[PDB]
């Protein structure tokens, strides 16, 4: 009698699941303006480049034209984007134990009124150095809440609709994309933005309290009174009777009571760390393919406003696409059939010739169906294939091996521009073709119930 059973007796996708959802959606969108939002207020509209200065005319007001970053300072936007890359690094390597134990929803709380306040900060900071130190501390915040919250969706939803609940977060977060668009289309000036944008975060805590803690991560704790508690307030919530509370508490005596993130046993079984060092593969591909095929991208007409609604529209087919095949042949081929395009993509604009019509359409659109497809696949299986004392310690391979990617995609593509036009594609297909053909085969399997059984990481081997 898991408590997947007693979710599915008291309704997996009752009303209370729905506001839930909803309430976890409306922080989904307060996170694209942390990654997203960066290219359009840090963009510089024009440079004059004795120099005597630099001014820039247009109406809008960007982080460069305030800052007179256009040409002695020029490489302090990627100084500003490695600050923000290492915040997600220090958070990759921070937020655990100390995510963990103090609390998964109080810290989620937490940690999303931290975001609050240094965003305010953020929007009244007259000075460049107080700037980038809380930009690294908002990439942390916003890193640790945006997981916290797709983990406990993924832990509420019972078996069966994990997929669904999941692609509709992600679903929700392209939606954010969009708004992010009309938001900066509303105004231009980055202050006023960045002011609106920190008013879904108080939309989001002022009727976060209400939410409970994750069931599951509190019988890990031994803990059931509160948790058979919480279980029969949503029985009862969505018109349904509770069931035994004996059945429904598993006390499952071999558990530690405490968590303990193996940083040594990670190894210890074989399963985990294959599983590990496949992830950790299949990550640094999809970042690393993935801002190499951004770059790659032609220009887009109005290069601030189309650019990003190009972009965002190319999400939702996919979503949809996974949504519907996410089920009928598993969460291994779709995606492994999806990288494999990609790979096919970046390799056929290197021995065809660009002269061709539809040419560019064809690449960026094969690319990105692909790099959309791998994410919406990674993520969940990220959060499905480790349990509950594990996931937190599972975000390092979804950020310590994606922050690398970040880092270091602008200075291989800076060298390869400058050795060979034609390395850069070459090392992008061979890197991500070989990779996702011989892995992403069996990392365990899909359609599992139980993630976090104690024998979930074992038994699937
Ligand atoms: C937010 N960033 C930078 C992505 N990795 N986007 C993506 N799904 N390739």
């Amino acid at each position: 009698p898991t408590v997947d059973d007693i979710l599915e007796q008291v309704g997996e996708s009752g009303w209370f699941q729905k506001q839930a959802f909803l309430i976890l959606c409306l922080l989904s969108a307060a996170f694209a303006p942390i990654c997203v939002g960066i290219v359009f207020l840090g963009f510089t509209p024009d440079h004059h480049c004795c120099q005597d200065g630099w001014v820039y005319d247009t109406p809008g007001s960007s982080i460069v034209t305030e800052f007179n970053l256009v040409c002695a300072d020029s490489w302090k936007l990627d100084l500003f984007q490695s600050c923000l890359n290492a915040g997600f690094l220090f958070g990759s390597l921070g937020v655990g134990y100390f995510a963990d134990r103090f609390g998964r929803k109080l810290c989620l709380l937490g940690t999303v009124l931290v975001n609050a306040v240094s965003g305010v900060l953020m929007a009244f900071s007259p000075n460049y150095m107080s700037m980038l130190l809380f930009r690294l501390l908002q990439g942390l915040v916003s890193k640790g809440n945006w997981m916290a919250g797709y983990t406990l969706i993924t832990e509420f939803v019972g078996s069966g609709s994990r997929r669904t609940v999941a692609i509709m977060y992600q679903m929700a977060f392209t939606v954010g994309l969009v708004a992010l668009t009309g938001l900066a289309y509303a105004l231009p000036h980055w202050r006023w933005l960045q002011l609106a944008v920190s008013l879904p975060t108080f939309l989001f805590l002022l009727y976060y309290w209400c939410v409970p803690e994750s069931p599951r991560w509190l019988l890990s704790q031994k803990r059931n009174t509160e948790a058979i508690k919480i279980m029969d307030h949503i029985a009862q919530k969505n018109g349904k009777l509770p069931p035994a509370d004996l059945k429904m508490l598993s006390l499952e005596e071999d558990v530690t009571e405490k968590l303990s993130p193996s940083f040594a046993d990670l190894f210890r079984t074989p399963r985990l760390r294959k599983r590990t060092f496949i992830l950790m593969y299949l990550w640094f591909t999809d970042s690393v393919l993935y801002q190499g095929l951004i770059l790659h991208m032609g220009a887009t007409s109005g290069n601030l406003y189309l650019d990003f609604l190009y972009s965002a529209l190319v999400e939702i087919p996919g979503a949809f696409i996974a949504l519907i095949t996410i089920d009928r042949v598993g969460r291994i081929y779709p995606m492994a059939m999806s990288n494999l395009l990609a790979g096919a993509a970046c390799l056929v604009m290197i021995f065809i010739s660009p002269d061709l019509h539809w040419l560019n359409i064809i690449i960026m659109c094969v690319g990105r169906m692909g790099i959309t497809i791998a994410i919406q696949m990674i993520c969940l299986v990220n959060a499905e294939l480790y349990p509950t004392f594990v996931r937190n310690l599972g975000v390092m391979v979804c950020s310590s091996l994606c922050d690398i990617g970040g880092i270091i995609t602008p200075f291989i593509v800076f060298r390869l521009r400058e050795v060979w036009q034609a390395l850069p594609l070459i090392l992008f297909a061979v890197l991500g073709l070989l990779a996702a053909g011989v892995t992403l085969l069996l990392p365990e399997t899909k359609g599992v119930a139980l993630p976090e059984t104690m024998k979930d990481a074992e038994n699937l081997g």
